């Protein structure tokens, strides 16, 4: 079929803000989004999946981990995640600095994409095109927190996580990576699908 662009697939198919927010922080890097088209793409997936992780997760009023799909949590509940990735690096320190405040976890070297407060830990997430494994030990070579817990998805469906520990139930996690299926397989009838995954 026809070749489409990139960029009209990102605008198409990310909800807008997280495309603005890919675009101003890629701007602000000095990568122009309509140039860098699949790493723009790669970009909102990544903020996506950190969107998608947090998704319905609360702290009920006794203190338990709880999903509320629904669209009214009872306004006692506490979000379960705070999330990082997103933030411009001002503010995203400045939130890894409150919540070492409150819960005394210690400071990582480098910004995460989560804070965990049911697990008390920063969380790292990755999304590949790749194989999780070398991806995996990229990311534990790169931030070597070893407080930091590490979770990769690839489009494929595999997923690799710091101890097998998994954190999410497996219909979140399965949201998550049909999520990525959509993707790629929309990519692939635009023929899109190929430039991006060897683009990594
Ligand atoms: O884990 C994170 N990853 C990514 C990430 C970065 C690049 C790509 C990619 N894919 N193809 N080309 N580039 C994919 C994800 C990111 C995004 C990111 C990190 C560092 C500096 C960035 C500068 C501007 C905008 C985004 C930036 C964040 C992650 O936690
Ligand atoms: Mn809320
Ligand atoms: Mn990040
Ligand atoms: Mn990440």
């Amino acid at each position: 079929g026809p070749l489409g662009s990139m960029e009209d697939f990102v605008r198409q198919c990310f909800n807008p803000m997280i495309v603005e927010l890919a675009e101003k922080a890629m701007k602000e890097y000095g990568e122009d989004p309509k140039i860098e088209t699949n790493k723009f793409a790669a970009i909102c997936t990544h903020l996506e999946v950190c969107f998608m992780y947090s998704d319905f997760h609360f702290i009920d009023e006794r203190g338990e981990s709880i999903i509320v799909e629904s669209g009214d949590p009872n306004a006692l509940l506490k979000h379960r995640f705070e999330i990082i990735e997103g933030r411009d690096r001002i503010m995203a320190w400045t939130v890894v600095n409150s919540i070492c405040n409150t819960t005394g976890v210690e400071k990582p070297k480098f910004l995460p994409d989560l804070y965990d407060y049911k697990e008390n830990r920063f969380i790292e997430i990755g999304v590949t095109r790749r194989e999780v494994h070398i991806y995996y030990l990229e990311k534990a070579n790169k931030i070597k927190s070893e407080k930091t817990h590490i979770h990769i998805f690839s489009f494929t469906g595999e997923e690799m996580a710091t101890k097998a520990d998994y954190t999410l139930d497996e219909e979140s996690r399965a949201r998550i990576k049909t999520r990525l299926f959509t993707i790629r397989q929309e990519m692939a009838s635009r023929s899109l699908w190929d430039s991006f995954r060897q683009s990594e």
